């Protein structure tokens, strides 16, 4: 496992908090 | 840890952002 | 970064997959 | 990868549960 | 939002659509 | 709570929009 | 979609019942 | 379920309002 | 304005439809 | 109230102006 | 239509019969 | 039922109560 | 004006007609 | 009091005015 | 037709009946 | 039974009344 | 002027009529 | 008192002015 | 014809009865 | 009977009163 | 003038005649 | 009293005055 | 005729009743 | 019987009485 690959979860989770705050 | 597991978590958040976006 | 940590991770995401379902 | 960045990844699943929660 | 709470509007709204029916 | 309970809310409005206009 | 919002919805009504009440 | 749907709800339910006042 | 008030002006015009034919 | 109600009130008045310009 | 309005035309009936008692 | 129907039954009233008075 | 007072009339009218067939 | 009743009482007036007339 | 009219046709007839009783 | 009948039964009693003052 | 009047005077006459027809 | 009393009345004085226009 | 007539006639013929029986 | 009649049997009286005064 | 006077008269008469005879 | 006992009355007179006449 | 004239009628029979007796 | 009937008796009379005081 590569840390590209922690920070791609973690900005997918960024972008599903956002949606969520839009709900 | 493996790489086939962040692909599952990775995978995982991909269905819960479609998810939401059916809300 | 140990096996356990993204264990617990995933099985977060599951019980929030389970929330959505529920909205 | 780094210990603290799963731990940045799982408080932020906390803080997306805490979200959902009060849809 | 929760499911009980679009179900009690939904409710409300049977109940109005009874009193008017009774015009 | 999913897209077909607020259509069927939105259609319950609808026919009693209707009734009001036949009083 | 928020709480705020649905309570907003739900206190309408409310004011549409009492006012068909009142016909 | 989508901001815009609540609103188109809640505008329904304004005109509805304003039907009944003219009766 | 309710279902009653209706049939007591219904009513209250049988009764002069009656005493006009007895002039 | 409905429609129909108005309509039988309405055409009442009308035999009873009928019968007062027979007297 | 207001409740005001149909006690004017059940008042005005009343004053009607009234007359008629007096032929 | 709408206001103008209330209006026309009130408006023969007057036109009956008009004859009445020329008896 | 009632039944009871043409009536009247009418039978002096009679008690009338038939003083003269006495002169 | 009906249209029939002031003609039969006009009708004996005329009656009386002709008996009048041959004293 | 008022009441006053009929009365004053019936005092005619009255002093009508007098005037016959003196011939 | 009109206003114009009663005057005419009227004037009818009125010329008897003078006939009747001739004899 | 009543039926004995005229009886009375037609009896005069005949009273008066044999008075001539003594002399 | 009628027509016929009169002319008989007048017939006999007519017999009674010849009679003694034969004394 | 008037009271008074038929007493002057019947007047008349007292004083034309006294007249024959002074002959 | 009319006044017209009287007079004329009066005026016969008077002249039955003036041939009895020549006899 | 009666009967009774002119028989006197022609009694009288009568023995004037009566009286002239024996002359 | 009658013509015809003063025509004999008459007569008489006259058979009485040739009587006379005779002397 | 009056009574005066027979009595004088009758008062000359006597005095040509008395003037017969002195012959 | 008329006045001049006496006269020519009372005439008469007269010429009696003077062709008796002829005797």
């Amino acid at each position: 496992p590569e840390k590209s690959k922690l920070q791609e979860i973690y900005q997918e989770l960024t972008r599903l908090k956002a949606a969520v705050g839009e709900l």
